[PDB]
């Protein structure tokens, strides 16, 4: 074994935000010190593109260097299933090593998303746990926040996607806040990203009631 | 590098049910033909115990053999976090290998556990999600399942517990029965077990209304 190569997806809500820049990335590990310079190609469907910024080559504290070659994505490029192709060439590996990636495929399902208030019981408390489920998506990518009257309240936590027995896919996304912001009767909301919404982008609301 | 060993913990359910019997599993693998027996020592906080049984050696579709030590647990001592070793001998290398495990550690804490009913909007349609919220959970070995009048229903999924900010954790389970069931009355109960339970176990119900 000689070099490997890596290449990364860009990170879910810079594919769904018009305004963020997706970009993919392809890394080369074990690069030696002998045959050490390295050619990066990259193809979107195939066919070659010449808009990659590769960064200053970089040595390890073990043996090797490594390079990373970074590519600009577009919007719709990505969300259209365009794939994407990093071919690193070098004298010390016998052919040029290939790596492919795209956006997750499969038919894309909307999530249903639904604010579940307080069970009785927790409101013997301080603190309350306000709940957003998110079910019936596909792919898996996708991003929750909550906030409240305008602001994102940052005290909440959200679980992982999981696999649902229909093929699609749920979590929930937990908010705490003081019982008392809850019963003064304010409003909280569970906001979503996820591609197959409108926009990108839903949001629900939640308030005492 | 030769001959690797990994030791596996009992399952969680296993520990908490006073009727099942956990045992923990060490195995070695890369095994070599030319100098293929081995000898598993096993220590219970320091102490060599007796009691394990070791399966038939067994070859592999590669160049290797694989051999399993299994040792019984008892449930008091596994969750009074006793620590296994397993100590594993050959020829073919330098010295013997050395792997333990425990309960996970650190101090516990009870889950807090809360059901929640459908949210408005979900009661549009054909099916229904019943929710069982449970946090404040350490650690975060657990099991969540779901029973009606009796019986166990079996249309769930439930999350991994996700670490929260105060170093706990919880997780959410849902349960998806057809709209009538729900409106019919039925009670649905979410059953947890974990280790800082009384008797490791307890229950909450759901009912309309
Ligand atoms: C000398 O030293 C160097 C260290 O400098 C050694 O290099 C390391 O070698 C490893 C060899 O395996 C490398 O691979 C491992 O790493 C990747 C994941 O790496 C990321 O995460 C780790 C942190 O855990 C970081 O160290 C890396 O930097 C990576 O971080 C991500 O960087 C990305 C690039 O920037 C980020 O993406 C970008 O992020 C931007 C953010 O600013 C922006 O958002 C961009 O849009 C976005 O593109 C990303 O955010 C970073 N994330 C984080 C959290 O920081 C890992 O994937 C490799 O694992 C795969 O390969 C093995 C191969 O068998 C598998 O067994 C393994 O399971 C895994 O998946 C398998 O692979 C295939 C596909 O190849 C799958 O199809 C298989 O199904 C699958 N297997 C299974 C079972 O499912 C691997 O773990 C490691 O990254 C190297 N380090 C670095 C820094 O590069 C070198 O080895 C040393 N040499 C010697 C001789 O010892
Ligand atoms: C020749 O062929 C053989 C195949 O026959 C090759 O052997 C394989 O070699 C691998 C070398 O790494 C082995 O290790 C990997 O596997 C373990 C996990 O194995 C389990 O899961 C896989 C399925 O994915 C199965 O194949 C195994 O059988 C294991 O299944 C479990 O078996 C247990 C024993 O029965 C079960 O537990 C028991 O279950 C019972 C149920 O009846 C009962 O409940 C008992 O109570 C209970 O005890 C369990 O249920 C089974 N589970 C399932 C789902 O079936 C994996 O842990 C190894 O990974 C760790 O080590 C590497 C080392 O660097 C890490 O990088 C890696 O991340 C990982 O964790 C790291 O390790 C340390 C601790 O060592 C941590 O502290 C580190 O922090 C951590 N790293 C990080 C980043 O966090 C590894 O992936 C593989 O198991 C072997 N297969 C078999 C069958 O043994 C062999 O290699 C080949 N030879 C050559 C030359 O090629
Ligand atoms: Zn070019
Ligand atoms: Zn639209
Ligand atoms: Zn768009
Ligand atoms: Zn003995
Ligand atoms: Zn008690
Ligand atoms: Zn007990």
């Amino acid at each position: 074994g000689g070099p490997s190569v890596f290449l990364f997806p860009p990170k879910p809500k810079d594919t769904l935000m018009i305004s963020r820049t997706p970009e993919v990335t392809c890394v080369v590990v074990d690069v030696s010190h002998e045959d050490p310079e390295v050619k990066f190609n990259w193809y979107v469907d195939g066919v070659e593109v010449h808009n990659a910024k590769t960064k200053p080559r970089e040595e390890q504290y073990n043996s090797t260097y490594r390079v990373v070659s970074v590519l600009t994505v577009l919007h719709q490029d990505w969300l259209n299933g365009k794939e994407y192709k990093c071919k690193v060439s070098n004298k010390a590996l016998p052919a040029p090593i290939e790596k492919t990636i795209s956006k997750a495929k499969g038919q894309p399902r909307e999530p249903q998303v639904y604010t579940l208030p307080p069970s009785r019981d927790e409101l013997t408390k301080n603190q309350v746990s306000l709940t957003c489920l998110v079910k019936g998506f596909y792919p898996s990518d996708i991003a929750v926040e909550w906030e409240s009257n305008g602001q994102p309240e940052n005290n909440y936590k959200t679980t992982p996607p999981v696999l649902d027995s229909d093929g699609s896919f749920f979590l929930y996304s937990k908010l705490t806040v003081d019982k008392s912001r809850w019963q003064q009767g304010n409003v909280f909301s569970c906001s979503v990203m996820h591609e197959a919404l409108h926009n990108h982008y839903t949001q629900k609301s939640l308030s005492l009631s």
